[PDB]
């Protein structure tokens, strides 16, 4: 019983994190086989944050100009190349604590546990979810750029952020781990703003699942509702769309609690046209979004 | 900038667990030094639930009745002796993995990361404090007890808690590493309530000054107010009292921001008699007493 937000073990990730310097500026670094990746704005000096020229940057830089350390181990650099926003450093010694591991690139509502970072020491984790406008509301101060995020599948695990920077309104820009920003950023001082945040819909009707399962089900109701109904009062709420794909996911959940996907639909619906009243559900006064089915799933199992 | 409820990297804690099965019943051990610390209802069957005889359990009990594995990797036992509600196993082979550790017994309001494991195998972390009323709001399926909390002070592991059993209310009892229960709580199935909760005051004061950092403060009241005259809105709110050991505490918060504490709490006051009109601090739509002044500090500071 209980429901809590909820990491994956750090363990596997903390045995890959390295320190880059490079002149004066130190980041976090990530060390899997005999390569280290890291943000490639590891190159800037504090003239070149308005607009630097990393390929201009990167030419007049050679192996010796990059300092990497595990702990009080000093690994040499013997190849480096850069791949779209990410540097990546061929090196002398192969990890020899690199886990079963995979690049991937999450879609929008998918969630990872994120290890924080400062000067290749980890801090701490929470879990976050990727943000409709390809944003995340995260806890990160200055030098904390080169921290990851990843899901973990049995003892494999998938990369699938490393970050960057920090917009104005102090939220979280950053890449996959073949340098791709997620969302339309690039790494530099500009004006980039976020665009407008929606709310994870599939992810909130999970939660009131997970929700009813733990005990909390003075929320449902006693109508129900169809796809196009449901999903223009969601437009209305800056709710995203309602998929087939989103009510076939919900599947499982729905099975289970005896509870069809509309019904759940309808009960949301009431939420969002009545609030909550200054009532909680699951210990919350606001609607949930950061907790995919899969989340629950595993929480409301028990799967290691 | 941002702030999130923050677990430590659980990667020491992940190489002390293990599995403990006895008879037909297997739950979670922690193996530290050349002994294996479980819950001492591992000796209990679905007969003696009610009320077992625990000394005349271990009584009728030897070395090899317990089974002990390390993923795919047999220990054999050479000692065991009962402690409290702890049983203590010594072992042929001292964990080759234990880190620096210390057993404490934490105080109420002060908070931890947990690590649920099932089958000696851990499936996540999150963090959450010691309630009032000394039970937890934590995630625990079937067979999670033996899962411990912990802080970690620079590499120096601190365990506070052991997990052991469930109420009637879906919320969560258990034991220091000596084997004494949190609470007035005893290991048997029996009528066993809580008491009524109340809100760690400090802690809430503590979050709203992360909130004043991060560049939320909309709840910034224009008034002050004296320990006496806020403790008596305190008791009203079911909110625990206010120290002078609070206050100081929080000298370091207070120096930072520029607001004195009493202008704090006066502030706070404001919010416990109007309520938050459907407005959000740092994302929260309640009041948020599940963080300390050193989790604000460490998380606003970046101590690795
Ligand atoms: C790497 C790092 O910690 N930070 C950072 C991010 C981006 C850059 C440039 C791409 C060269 C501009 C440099 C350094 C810092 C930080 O100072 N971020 C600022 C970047 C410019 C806009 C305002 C934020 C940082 C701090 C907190 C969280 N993430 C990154
Ligand atoms: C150890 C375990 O996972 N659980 C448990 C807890 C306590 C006992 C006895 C002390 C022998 C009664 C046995 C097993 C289970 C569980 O079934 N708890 C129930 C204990 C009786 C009252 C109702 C709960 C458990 C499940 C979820 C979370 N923690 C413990």
């Amino acid at each position: 019983s209980g429901f809590r937000k909820m990491a994956f073990p750090s363990g596997k990730v903390e045995g890959c994190m390295v320190q880059v310097t490079c002149g004066t500026t130190t980041l976090n670094g990530l060390w899997l086989d005999d390569v280290v990746y890291c943000p490639r704005h590891v190159i800037c000096t504090s003239e070149d944050m308005l607009n630097p020229n990393y390929e201009d940057l990167l030419i007049r830089k050679s192996n010796h100009n990059f300092l990497v350390q595990a702990g009080n181990v000093q690994l040499r650099v013997i190849g480096h190349s850069m791949q779209n926003c990410v540097l990546k450093l061929k090196v002398d010694t192969a990890n020899p604590k690199t886990p079963k591991y995979k690049f991937v690139r999450i879609q929008p509502g998918q969630t990872f546990s994120v290890l924080a970072c400062y000067n290749g020491s980890p801090s701490g984790v929470y879990q976050c979810a990727m943000r409709p406008n390809f944003t995340i509301k995260g806890s990160f101060l200055n030098g904390s750029c080169g921290s990851v995020g990843f899901n973990i599948d049995y003892d494999c695990v998938s990369f699938c952020y490393m970050h960057h920077m920090e917009l104005p309104t102090g939220v979280h820009a950053g890449t996959d781990l073949e340098g791709n920003f997620y969302g339309p950023f690039v790494d530099r001082q500009t004006a980039q703003a976020a665009g407008t945040d929606t709310t994870i819909t599939v992810n909130v009707l999970a939660w009131l699942y997970a929700a009813v399962i733990n005990g909390d089900r003075w929320f449902l109701n006693r109508f129900t509702t169809t796809l196009n109904d449901f999903n223009l009062v969601a437009m209305k709420y800056n709710y995203e769309p309602l998929t087939q794909d989103h009510v076939d996911i919900l599947g499982p959940l729905s099975a289970q609690t005896g509870i069809a996907v509309l019904d759940m639909c309808a009960s949301l619906k009431e939420l969002l046209q009545n609030g909550m009243n200054g009532r909680t559900i699951l210990g919350s006064a606001l609607l949930e979004d950061e907790f995919t089915p899969f989340d629950v799933v595993r929480q409301c199992s028990g799967v290691t």
